[PDB]
């Protein structure tokens, strides 16, 4: 069976596409406003040197902080999100922030050279640039594999935005009060996605794709946990707080 998208479902997709278009600048034109990226000579991938300098942290922390703000904006536009209490809204945002950033970054990720390309060389982020931000390969390598796998799904933008929405509105986040309401909202979203794939996504991908996308959400949980572990280590570095931002400190602290 391939039930047609209901008027409500079509409206949901429209709202999410619009929300994404208003919160994700494909030209990355604001990036020049972030603290400048600095790339020290670390061909050896020296953890000691990376931690001593954290040369790329101010820039990437600003990029992440900026992205969290955009995600907050996107989330507020998710149909039903505002029906939740502010406490639940914040619980969901803080817990999904890094995951949505990883998902949305797939738009700048390119398999041409396995980097996040957001402009000229200055705004091209490679594994080496992330390690220069004090991040561990224990996180970055799996992150890259995740990006490639997500790339290969060749998601329509409709699927991309629905996946980010579903990621955010997850009832199984620690601290949520009204898990029931959250699940109802997510189910409305998941049903839209499943319905969209079944009647709009041409094979060989008409089906099976929903399962692959849901698996990505599971992968994201592991990446989230891995990032939290690495962020903790990074936080031990003296003077690190100044290289981050208040929003970043709050979300991951
Ligand atoms: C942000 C966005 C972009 C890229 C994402 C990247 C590339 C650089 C390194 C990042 C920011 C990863 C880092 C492991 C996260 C480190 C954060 C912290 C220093 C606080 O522990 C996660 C996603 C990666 C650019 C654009 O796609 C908008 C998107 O929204």
């Amino acid at each position: 069976l391939r039930p047609k998208l209901s008027e409500e479902q079509q409206r949901i997709i429209a709202i999410l596409l619009d929300a994404h278009h208003k919160t994700y600048d494909p030209t990355y034109s604001d990036f020049c406003q972030f603290r400048p990226p600095v790339r020290v000579n670390d061909g050896g991938g020296s953890v000691t040197l990376e931690l001593s300098q954290l040369s790329m942290l101010p820039h990437l922390a600003d990029l992440v902080s900026y992205s969290i703000q955009k995600v907050i904006g996107f989330a507020k536009m998710i149909p039903g999100f505002r029906d939740l209490t502010s406490e639940d809204q914040i619980v969901l945002l803080k817990s999904s922030a890094i995951e949505v950033i990883m998902l949305r970054s797939n738009e700048s990720f390119t398999m041409d050279d396995m980097s996040w390309t957001c402009g000229n060389q200055d705004y091209k982020y490679r594994v080496s640039d992330v390690t220069k931000a004090g991040q561990s390969l224990e996180l970055i390598e799996p992150l890259i594999k995740f990006q490639v796998g997500l790339k290969k799904l060749n998601l329509h933008e409709e699927e991309h935005v629905l996946l980010m929405a579903i990621c955010i509105v997850s009832p199984d986040r620690p601290g949520v009060q009204d898990a029931a309401l959250i699940e109802a909202i997510q189910d409305r979203l998941s049903n839209t996605l499943q319905t969209y794939i079944r009647c709009r996504h041409p094979p060989p991908g008409s089906h099976l794709l929903y399962a692959k996308m849901i698996q990505k959400l599971a992968d994201l949980r592991s990446l989230n946990e891995e990032h939290s572990k690495q962020y903790r280590c990074l936080s031990f570095q003296p003077e690190c707080s100044m290289k981050l931002t208040p929003l970043v400190l709050e979300v991951f602290g």
